[PDB]
């Protein structure tokens, strides 16, 4: 055992005890207070708590890094990335393209970039499970009629032709076993659904992923995003120039403010203060472990009027943003190459940030979060979503397993016994989540800490020929 | 890295986050409440917090045991105990007693048992540092004029005689370098003081002890307590019989209620409910990790009227206690052999408990806590004192090091800068401690989590010939 490891384990332990002592004392005092006297004492209480809590989260971070734990995790995560990218690349480049089994994917799903991009990942992940090379049809793409290679590398160097001796629409892996070329529709109309879908992960990688990553389901998705978004040279160069142009440096926290057409249809309007309370919080945590020269924020939004508002309200912050990109994201000009290049750039810098504050109901932020997983060993917790938990459109039921019992205090809560399977709908970021107790068919709230994630595994191919 | 180790570290991490989510939300709710509604909401809040907090402490326990950490810590602590006991036995049994260097200690210090026992421990630690054999004079002992061997084994098998060519009173290790037999007074009037005192530890054991034990200073003391209290055969049998008669079995929590002459002089009167809130708390913690057949408590007290009160007020508890021993602890019969054997038994069963709730102002509980350290790898946190932190009468200044800054919110608090040395006087068990900032000469309260223990080391002899 490590000297610093035990020191840290005990400092975290004792720090929690003192926190419990602190809580009990101040609450007993609070029960005897009223009005402003009550409200000021509660505010001072909250300030003191945040620092204490952050001291514990800092000791927890150090524990995750002490005694070579950080060095090992990066090497293993690196070995895992290399392995998958090696298998994907092998699958994507058969010797004889005319005789390879293929799966055709059409990019023109009726939605935005991140949603269309997730369609390709959904296509790619099933092509992986079926040992079929992915063929991506991207002509007449709404962001770029020139197609996929307007921005990114082709998904294959040897097999980009879709010809085959037999062709047909999706009907099942078994039924299509002797069909060379299979056309795959969007997940919304996929029947029958195969098991190669989120949030499951390859059975052969399950044990290694749990040791490294706090959310393997996102990591698995990120591996296909990592492959797809290989930039064309001019795009690679422009990212390199934008990085230098915007003075993009660390430490930096990424913020995605999705407004415009999303409001009133798939999400709500969130004031800028709802985002910045968590940015400031995180900078207070990082300050506990390093020197914060300047409080930097990369702001990605389709509201071009927001940057002036933000700079006005937070003058001690350095806001890094491309307002012309935000303007290009406008509804009247959203579906062009220039706007496409804009959102690609914004997502890149969001993914490169040290922390991500946004709304996961927007696919733009979910992509940045996914890419982030490829830049760090375990960046699963390096975010805060103002609404939805992480999800992938079309995923199988996101389930959890109750580990502690719960008796409802109100009719709006649901009971839980250890072992109950809970299908989570979301986290309210108030200590409570919302979901259904499948055993009872009741829906309602439950404490977010009394459940555990039910990790799903699928027997994927392992492509041993790629070594 | 171990799979379960990482799972636990992340679950501790997330549990703290969800606790932080829970706190902010419910506090925001509390600021808008009044009257009974306010007090009901705070009480329900505390119930939810205790369980949540205990769920985190349980995972922290598992972390201390995962991946063979429990087996290693148990093995290492065993080798350290055997090593020190091997050295002590070597020092205490020279071949030629007539030529050995000796240090004479008289047991009849004017105080109770635990205080007199600490006198011998204080004598023993200095004899150890000076490479002198301890000769214990225990005639006219107030609990047993027959002497030390009425209950315990002699401290030496070869050298119990005090003869020597030169004798003198204590005057310094340097001045006594050629004085064979040195007489040592009580610490309260000791001049000059040697460095072989609590709460310092041998320089050669610092790294190994910090790695294993959460409070090395107590472990060091416990090694001398362990040696002294080696029971005579008839005493060993009596304990074995009492264990069987009292149905002493696990799980069990030890409770020491010191009253009578202590109240109003060296401590305060504490109702039984103040003790049982922490007993119940821990049984709620233990239930999270094991099957708790029955909530057992071993009650040691000098108030013979207390046992019936407890049985009446807590009918769901099984109280193990010998009331005739409590009667023997009365002021008119305190200093007899029958009473002496009684308190020895009480301390034994207190030390054997899985947790110790008491007042550390009573030397009776400090001995049980020390002995407890010899029964487990790291039992440093297996206690709760209603008043004083751990201390050893005559210790050098117990100092701490501030790790986080603090700005006083009231005049009753003191400021701290990181690295400042703070002389601790005690912990108020409410999130605040009390002490003096030696850099400023200011005394007052400060957050208990912003400080770190300054572990002190002393170059003791190592007795390499004992191998
Ligand atoms: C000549 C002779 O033979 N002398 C012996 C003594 O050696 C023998 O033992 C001595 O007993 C005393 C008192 O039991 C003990 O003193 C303590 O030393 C502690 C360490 O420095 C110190 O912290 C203690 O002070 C607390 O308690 C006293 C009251 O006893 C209060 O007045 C103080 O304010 C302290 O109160 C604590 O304060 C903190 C912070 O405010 C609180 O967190 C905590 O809850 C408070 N606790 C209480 C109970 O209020 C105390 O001064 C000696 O260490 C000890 N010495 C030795 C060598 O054993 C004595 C035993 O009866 O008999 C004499 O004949
Ligand atoms: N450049 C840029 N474009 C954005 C931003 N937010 C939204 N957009 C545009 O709006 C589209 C929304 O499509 P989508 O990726 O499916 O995300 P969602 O509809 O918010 O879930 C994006 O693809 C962009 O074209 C932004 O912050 N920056
Ligand atoms: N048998 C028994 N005796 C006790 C108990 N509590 C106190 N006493 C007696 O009271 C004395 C107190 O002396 P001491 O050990 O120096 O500790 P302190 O005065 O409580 O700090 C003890 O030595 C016992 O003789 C108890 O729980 N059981």
């Amino acid at each position: 055992l490590g000297k610093d490891h035990e020191i840290l384990r005990r400092r975290i332990e004792n720090g929690a005890k003192e926190l419990w002592f602190f809580l009990q004392s101040e609450l007993k005092k609070l029960k005897n207070l009223e009005g402003n006297e009550l409200q000021r004492h509660a505010d001072e209480f909250l300030l003191d708590l945040g620092h204490h809590e952050r001291s514990i989260m800092t000791d927890l971070y150090y524990l995750s890094q002490t005694d070579g734990a950080g060095d090992w995790r990066e090497k293993e995560a690196k070995d895992l990335t290399e392995l998958v990218q090696r298998r994907i690349t092998y699958l994507q480049n058969p010797k004889d393209c005319s005789k390879a089994k293929k799966l055709v994917c059409n990019i023109n799903k009726g939605c935005g970039y991140g949603c269309q991009l997730h369609h390709v990942v959904y296509c790619f992940m099933i092509a992986y499970g079926t040992q079929r090379t992915l063929i991506l049809e991207s002509q007449n793409w709404r962001y770029a009629t020139g197609g996929w290679e307007t921005v990114f590398r082709p998904v294959s160097e040897t097999c980009t032709d879709r010809s085959g001796i037999s062709t047909g629409h999706w009907s099942g892996e078994v039924k299509d076993k002797n069909v060379q070329v299979v056309e795959l529709p969007i997940v919304d109309s996929l029947h029958p659904r195969p098991p190669y879908l989120p949030l499951a992960v390859p059975e052969d990688l399950a044990d290694r992923l749990v040791r490294v990553h706090g959310d393997p389901a996102v990591w698995w998705v990120s591996q296909f995003v990592k492959y797809l978004i290989r930039p064309q040279p001019w795009l690679e160069k422009e990212i390199e120039e934008a990085t230098k142009k915007l003075g993009f440096k660390h430490p930096v926290i990424g913020v995605h403010v999705r407004r415009t057409d999303k409001v009133g249809t798939e999400a709500a309007f969130h004031p800028i203060e709802e985002y910045m309370v968590h940015v400031e919080e995180h900078f207070q945590l990082l300050a506990r472990r390093m020197q914060v020269d300047k409080k930097r924020v990369y702001l990605a939004t389709d509201d071009p009027s927001l940057l002036k508002e933000a700079k006005t309200k937070y003058p001690n912050y350095e806001f890094i943003s491309d307002n012309s990109i935000s303007w290009s994201a406008g509804l009247h000009n959203r579906y062009t190459e220039n706007s496409l290049r804009g959102v690609i750039l914004d997502i890149h810098f969001l993914s490169q940030a040290d922390f991500l504050v946004c709304t996961f109901s927007s696919q733009v932020c979910r992509v940045a979060y996914e890419i982030m997983q490829t830049l760090h060993p375990d960046a699963s917790a390096n975010f805060h979503s103002l609404d939805d938990i992480y999800y992938f459109g079309g995923q199988n039921a996101h389930n959890q397993i109750a580990i502690y019992a719960h008796q409802p205090r109100t009719a709006d809560e649901i009971p839980m016994e250890p072992g109950d399977i809970i299908g989570v709908a979301g986290n309210h970021w108030d200590g409570y989540s919302k979901g259904v107790n499948r055993k009872l068919g009741r829906t309602g709230l439950y404490p977010s800490y009394k459940v555990r994630e039910k990790i799903e595994t699928v027997k994927y191919p392992t492509y041993p020929e790629a070594e």
